[PDB]
């Protein structure tokens, strides 16, 4: 039987009773069948390290104010999840062997969407294909920011752990209005001026008044949100997606001194993305069997050999204008003018693409268009092992060829493949590596925990930590930014959680922590 | 003899001792004389009601370390400003009789402007004046978002009180990057990237990993910034601005819902300003008494004159474009084919305005040029009585509409003048109103802090409260916000500052409050 950390079979039965009597048997899962979902990892570690105890279903705030009175009561830790699609990063498993998990994906109602003011206020449970789907029935003149690969995903699950999408409204939390988080104590917080009785500004002006706390529950442990708002982004007249393709490797310096002025005008103004020759060939559903059967990783011959098959680049770069025609006419010309310049890049328009993958699923990410294309690379290698490693980076041409450099070093010494992208704002990029590997390969497991681990020693090195990591790693990359960080950290912990039952574990906060 | 609240001579001794020790006697004033300019205040209430026991002039990083041991050492409450020019917000008193003022004006170098990758690090007294003389004698490519009305103002206070400017950067709160700051037991906290060694990120990615904390250090009192990072905007090809004036005072509606979807679409990027009669008058050093000496506010039939005579409108709108001439060209068919289409509002470019006010100081505030044309503010009245009573609206004309004539008639009750101007972003207004008296005369000061009572009270009674507020003011607009919120902002502040050393009372986050 899984339990709790420390807590026996009589209190965690105390806590079931509980839970039942709240929500009622069918939103109370303890029997291994209901939690198989709930406990499926690509994380290298077998099961077990990440099971879980139980999943209840609350779909209503008074019920999630319940849910932590008991938990105060009988001690028992909580992993809040809303849409639990976190893929790479952990799934819905929780970060720690034995906590129940608080699923919130029947709290799922769109509270409002406003064409007018351009926002929407949800519940967790909202997936953005609910969302793209009531946008689009109802013609109304709005369109998502959408995280990949998932339609069932949604804003506020990504928005917490600080996800990102490829139009101008990419960085998730940058656009964030508005959040409401019940405490370990049941107080029921709103942020910004959701506070002021009969506000009609929550989703309208960030701050509030006073100490502005929305990024103090991102990616933490110390509230449980349950509505969240969002600025959408007007539906442009005109959307002009485009690529343009890369010989080589070492196009990579000049691509991103090229396009950064572009960007920090916001001539091209949506996260552009610069995409590594296997992870487009993986987004085009290839797979390295394909190619080779031999051990290790694919070799830059091979490599050569499916970028002269496909016309596939050694960067494939995505990004679009949006605007009337006569402003995308301009900035089309100010972005040919560029490339023209610099004497490399291919430019594909979306005419010539047509059907084509990658570019179809491009455009549809680029204009929040909900698809499943990137499931294909979790094929290129299959097996289910999937952790994304995504180191920071300033947007500066020199520094992802060195970023490239040392990841492509450190995973080819594990036999594994170095497939990333550079997801671009104007002056950082999130430098995304999919580490891909065969999760039922014991061999193969322990190359990839052992490849994890170098990497985030070897990028710690050079001054370089992740954004965001799967639920193995949160407390190895706590480290990554020092003791002062993380003192703090479990001060605020114990101020607003002294019962430790938040999601102990989660960025490496936890009050069992010696901090 | 001023001391801190319920705080001993002995004690306050015992502390002078070690702070001169610390910082050397030039750098510890406690002389009526050195404190008088740190007692002047704006505010309806005598100056003893916020006056300084002392106030200390920390340099660097360990000496602020120091003061903080010694507070905690003596019990005494510290009011920490940067470069301390917050006229109509307490301008450098504290917020309680008795503190002593950390005044971190010395503490002023720019330890990084950023070219390439257009970003500045500075310490807290530097100025927005030393800034932009030192990127315009370097001829460096960026340019400044400038708060008015003091060029010895600064980005770290402005930001710490999350204040505005007037071009695409002007949300000055959105465009921080990277934190320092000295929590009350010393330790050295750095934000987003700054914990980790080495890094080369810290004014690139906001976040960080975990949970991201610079909006819980503004506007609030569990910590001390002594650096501060920010994004700085490109400098332009080509920049445009523009005003459009308009005759009736009920326009707003119209002028707001045209405007927004350009605000929306990015097509007009700056904070525009939508500035009332009386604010256009004095921001062009015209006084009252140049048009009556009539007791009360000032008739609508007088301000119809004053726009007789003078030309400027009920509603004075002013904008900018940005970018290469082809850009300007195109959104400037689209701003003026709008107004053209809603048949009212006049155009005024840059070539008619010329050198005449306020259009001239409009343009340098929309282009980030340091300049002092605001302080005529003070001279509408004049007498030394200013308090900024900001509220947010939704950027709707009917929002803005009621909120203009909820302020015009409590002001009017009172004997004093609606002032005000819209700070429109694509979904909020700060809608900025100076209440101005004379603070030499008890009768009107007593009615503008009756008045100012009141303008919280109605714009409560419809949902509305503020978005930052002076001294005096802090702990009643606490109250705008609710309960919960308070309670956790007292949890956080007994988690990291248990002897409620660092200024309390800011935003009314005090532990001696029963929260
Ligand atoms: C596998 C994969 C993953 C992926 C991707 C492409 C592929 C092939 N592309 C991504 C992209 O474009 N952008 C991005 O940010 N992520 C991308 N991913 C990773 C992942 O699949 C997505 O980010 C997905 O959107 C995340 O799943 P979901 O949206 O369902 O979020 P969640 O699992 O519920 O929550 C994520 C974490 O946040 C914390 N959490 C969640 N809810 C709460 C509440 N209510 N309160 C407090 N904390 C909460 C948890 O830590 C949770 O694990
Ligand atoms: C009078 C007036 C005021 C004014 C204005 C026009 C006129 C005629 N126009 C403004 C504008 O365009 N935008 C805006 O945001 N404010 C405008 N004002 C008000 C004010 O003058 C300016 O905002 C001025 O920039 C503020 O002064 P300064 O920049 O010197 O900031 P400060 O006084 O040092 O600090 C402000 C408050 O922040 C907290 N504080 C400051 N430093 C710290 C540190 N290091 N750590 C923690 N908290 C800090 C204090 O609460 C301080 O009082
Ligand atoms: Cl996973
Ligand atoms: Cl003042």
């Amino acid at each position: 039987a899984v339990l709790p950390k420390g807590v026996t079979q009589g209190e965690f039965n105390k806590a079931v009773q509980k839970f039942r009597a709240l929500l009622g048997d069918d939103n109370v899962l303890v029997e291994s069948d209901q939690l198989v979902p709930y406990n499926k990892i690509m994380m290298p570690v077998e099961n077990a390290a990440h099971a879980p105890s139980a999943a209840v279903t609350a779909t209503t705030v008074e019920q999630v104010q319940g849910v932590v009175k008991i938990c105060n009561e009988h001690k028992i830790p909580i992993w809040t999840i809303s849409t639990g699609r976190n893929f790479g990063y952990g799934s819905a498993a929780p970060v720690q062997r034995g906590q129940v998990i608080l699923d919130l994906k029947k709290m799922n109602k769109i509270i409002k969407i406003d064409p007018e003011m351009c926002y929407a206020l949800v519940e967790p449970g909202v997936t953005f294909g609910q969302m793209y789907d009531y946008i689009q029935e109802n013609n109304l003149p709005v369109m998502l920011s959408f995280s990949a690969p998932s339609a069932i995903a949604g804003p506020v699950g990504n928005t917490m752990d600080r996800g990102v999408g490829y139009t101008p409204y990419g960085e998730h939390f940058m656009m964030q209005c508005g959040m409401e988080v019940v405490l370990a104590n049941g107080d029921v917080y709103r942020t910004g001026m959701g506070g002021v009785p009969g506000s009609n500004t929550w989703q309208i002006f960030k701050w509030g008044y006073g100490p502005t706390l929305d990024g103090m529950f991102t990616q933490a442990n110390y509230g449980i949100c349950t509505k969240m708002g969002f600025w959408l982004m007007p539906k442009p007249p005109v959307f002009k997606p485009f690529e343009v393709i890369f010989e080589d490797e070492a196009d990579i310096v000049e691509i991103v001194d090229a396009l950064r002025p572009l960007r920090m005008s916001n001539t091209i103004p949506n996260s552009v993305v610069i995409a590594s020759t296997l992870w487009e060939a993986g987004s085009a559903h290839l797979t390295r069997a394909q190619y080779t059967t031999e051990p290790g990783h694919t070799p830059d011959s091979v490599i050569k050999q499916m970028q002269k098959d496909t016309g596939m680049g050694a960067w494939n770069l995505y990004a679009a204008l949006y605007g009337t025609q006569e402003q995308v006419d301009v900035n089309w010309k100010i972005v040919t003018d560029v490339f023209k310049k610099l004497g490399k890049g291919r430019i594909v328009t979306q005419e010539e693409a047509g059907d084509t993958q990658p570019f179809k699923y491009r455009a549809q990410l680029m204009s929040g268009v909900p698809n499943l294309q990137e499931f294909g690379l979790y094929n290129w290698r299959g097996g289910g092992g999937s952790m994304w490693f995504a180191p920071v980076s300033e947007a500066r041409g020199s520094e992802c060829k060195k970023q490239a450099a040392m990841a492509k070093r450190v995973l080819h010494k594990y036999g594994l493949d170095y497939v990333a992208e550079f997801i671009v704002a104007p002056r950082d990029m999130h430098h995304v590596i999919d580490v891909l590997y065969d999760r039922t390969n014991p061999e193969e497991t322990k190359r990839a925990d052992a490849c994890f681990n170098e990497l985030l020693d070897e990028f710690e090195k050079e001054g370089y930590a992740v954004y965001r990591v799967n639920t193995r790693f949160q407390d190895r990359v706590a480290q990554s930014y020092g003791p002062v960080k993380r003192k703090l950290e479990h001060a605020i912990k114990r101020a607003v959680d002294p019962n430790n039952i938040l999601a102990p574990g989660r960025s490496g906060i936890d009050l069992n922590n010696d901090f």
